[PDB]
DNA sequence: CCCTGATTCGC
DNA sequence: GCGAATCAGG
């Protein structure tokens, strides 16, 4: 998949929640815990 | 051997 | 903008 805006809204949503980058990323699918952590970061995370 | 985030740069 | 493959550790 790609970061769409809902993608997105999810994985800020659990980022603040504080679960870990491989765990969004289980709960995303298509990603890896690098794709997220790299989102994390263009995101200013 | 399970796990954590951080970074570079070809794509 | 994206994320594999490191980096640097826990």
């Amino acid at each position: 998949m790609s970061w769409t805006d809902e993608r997105v809204s999810t994985l800020k949503k659990l980022w603040l929640d504080g679960l870990s980058a491989s765990q969004i990323a289980k709960q995303l699918g298509g990603v890896t815990r690098n794709a997220v952590i790299g989102k994390v970061h263009r995101l200013g995370l």
